[PDB]
């Protein structure tokens, strides 16, 4: 199972650990990608998650697309999790470096609800532009079941720890 978490909340962990790692360690029933509506894995969490499974999630995801059309801005869609995970949820938190809205976080975590225990990164935080302090605080507020976050990040994931309220 999950090793090496600090314990924030009665549900709430963290960790500094590469979550492509992370993974592919404890293979997860649910690895939560940050995902953008079109399903496109470019960069950040979403990058790195596809590049670990050799774009089997990329190829996966434009099926899903071509059938379903784009996620809502906070929205979610339960995909295979191919050499990672059982699952793969796939969360749009908002991009405020697309200006998109902040209100939409609690939202994009509402979606780990429906899951009793997953592997996650910070919504919105990296390249989505948010700050990860109020993501970590959201995520406390919001989510219920079991979320294992891991922070790429030493430098931040000291920063949340010794800020954490
Ligand atoms: C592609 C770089 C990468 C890896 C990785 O490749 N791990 C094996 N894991 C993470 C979390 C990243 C990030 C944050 O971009």
């Amino acid at each position: 199972s999950f090793s090496g978490y600090l314990k924030l909340t009665d549900n709430v962990y963290i960790k500094n650990a590469d979550i492509v790692e992370e993974a592919k360690k404890v293979k997860p029933t649910v690895v939560v990608n940050a995902a953008n509506v079109y399903l496109k894995h470019g960069g950040g969490v979403a990058g790195a998650l596809n590049k670990a499974t050799n774009n089997a999630m990329q190829v996966e995801s434009d099926d899903y697309i071509a059938t379903n059309g784009p996620l809502k801005v906070g929205g979610s869609c339960v995909l295979s999790g191919h050499n990672l995970a059982k699952h793969c949820l796939h969360v749009v938190g908002p991009n405020v470096n697309k200006g998109e809205d902040i209100q939409l976080l609690k939202s994009a975590y509402e979606n780990f609800n429906q899951h009793e225990v997953l592997l996650a990164p910070l919504l919105s935080a990296g390249i989505f532009g948010a700050d990860p302090i109020h993501s970590l605080r959201v995520c406390v507020d919001t989510v219920r079941t079991n979320v294992y976050l891991a922070v790429f990040d030493k430098n931040l994931y000291d920063k949340l720890v010794s800020s954490f309220l």
